[PDB]
């Protein structure tokens, strides 16, 4: 499958895509704004996720820090980064489909749209201003809003059991952005695609 990622922020993000052991084609660059990164992703791909680091650090040996979405201090990220990250999900060629949404269950740090540039289905956006927005307890220092089980490490926002249920949180991100999962247990907004389709993961669609 091919991912094409494009920076279309005014700002320079460093890409980053795993599986969570595994890095997902080169795992990570930077891109400047309007930079395209085209990536291949092996079918079948379990879990797959590409995020946006913001206001990172690399030396020669792709060594460093990102201010949000740092995957282990890695230019090439072979893990999930850290929150606050908006996160573009997919598992490919599962039962015959691709399936792929956008997540908030990690925070928001870049808004995003995920969408094919194949035919069969339709992409999803978060694209609002939720950094801007972000209630005071979940604002992060370095930068992005942070979900609630990242700041508050409970059973509820965390879902632990898998017995949870909305939050004021989630229903932040839920009211900014609802075509993305707010929380564990929240409606699925997955999309069903055709297996094997390709895609563009855009940040900063609207600007």
């Amino acid at each position: 499958a091919t991912f094409e990622i494009v920076n279309r922020c005014s700002y320079t993000v460093w890409a980053a895509a795993s599986k969570g052991d595994a890095a997902l084609d080169a795992g990570g660059r930077q891109l400047n704004s309007g930079e395209s990164w085209t990536i291949n992703v092996e079918p079948g791909t379990k879990g797959g996720k590409i995020w946006a680091r913001t206001d990172c650090y690399f030396d020669d040996s792709g060594s460093g820090i990102c201010k949000t979405g740092d995957c282990g201090g890695l230019l090439r990220c072979k893990r999930f980064g850290r929150p606050p990250t908006t996160l573009a999900e997919f598992s490919l060629n599962q039962y015959g489909k691709d399936y792929i949404d956008i997540s908030n269950i990690k925070g928001f740090n870049v808004p995003m749209d995920f969408s094919p540039t194949t035919r069969g289905c339709r992409g999803v956006r978060c694209a609002a201003d939720i950094v801007g927005q972000c209630p005071a307890k979940l604002k992060a220092p370095g930068g992005g809003c942070n979900d609630a089980c990242t700041v508050f490490q409970t059973s509820e926002y965390c879902c632990t059991t898998g017995k949870c249920g909305p939050t004021e949180y989630s229903r932040f991100f839920k009211r900014l952005c609802p075509d993305a999962f707010s929380y564990v247990l929240d409606k699925p907004t997955t999309v069903t695609c055709p297996g094997s389709s390709n895609y563009r993961v855009t940040f900063c669609p609207t600007a």
